[PDB]
Formats: C-alpha cells, structure tokens, sequence
C-alpha cells in the first residue's frame, strides 16, 4: 500500500532571495543522480496554505562535497510530479540541509520552464502530487 497527498500552491515571484548557480558542473551531476536529468537553470516558486517539511516524506540527502576549491554545503532532494491543466511533467522540490523552522513556502526545479509552456502568469493555480508510505 502507499500514501498520497495532494496540495495547491499558487505562482509568485522569487529569485533575488536565492542566491545559487547552476550552469556549473558539479550542480548538473548531482541533480541527475537523484533525478536522472539535468534540471533547467530557473526556479518555481509557489506559496502555499500549508506548512511542509521534506523530513515527513522519504527524500535523498548528499553530503558535504568541494569542488575547484571551494566548500558547498549538503542538501535535501525529494522528486515530485506536477499537474498543470491535463498535462503532467516530472519535477523535484530542493532545501538545504540545514533548516531550523517549517515555512509555507516551496521552490521546485523542472526539466524546462514551465512558466513559458503553459503561458502561466503570476498568481495562477497549478496543482501538486506527492508520493509516500506509511508504516501502520
């Protein structure tokens, strides 16, 4: 048996708060390992009426790694699948490792733009789907 959840979250305008890169190499690789594809280099940010923590699903965490140098800090993935209109494409949503509250607001990465296939402005609906498991 396994659980699913189902929540909305409606489109709104986030980038200058995240500060990251993504046309490096290292970026690319280790989303294709836990995706299996290289995610664009963009951000869909929605808010949502419901606080979410990734620790209350089973997501793939990576350590600490260095690249040319430099220390990046570990992270927390989990895939999800995204619904907009009758179409449906994989996605995935990414927080750091480190987190000290729980907030209702998500940041997820795609394969391509969804804000150009769909024509999608700021403050539409799309939904999302997330799978999980329960013990019992």
């Amino acid at each position: 048996m396994v659980k699913l959840m189902i929540i909305e979250g409606e489109v709104v305008s986030g980038l200058g708060e995240g500060r990251y890169f993504l046309s490096l190499p290292p970026y690319k690789e280790i989303f294709k390992k836990i995706l299996g594809f290289e995610p664009y280099e963009g951000t869909l940010n929605l808010k949502l009426d419901r606080e979410f923590d990734i620790n209350k699903f089973k997501y793939i965490e990576t350590e600490d790694f260095e690249f040319n140098g430099k220390r990046f800090f570990g992270v927390k993935v989990l895939p999800i699948k995204i619904l907009i209109g009758n179409k449906k494409i994989d996605g995935a949503i990414v927080v750091p490792k480190k987190t000290y509250h729980s907030s209702e607001i998500i940041e997820i990465i795609a394969p391509m733009k969804l804000r150009e296939q769909f024509n999608l402005k700021d403050g539409d609906v799309i939904k999302i789907l997330i799978k999980g498991d329960k013990d019992e």
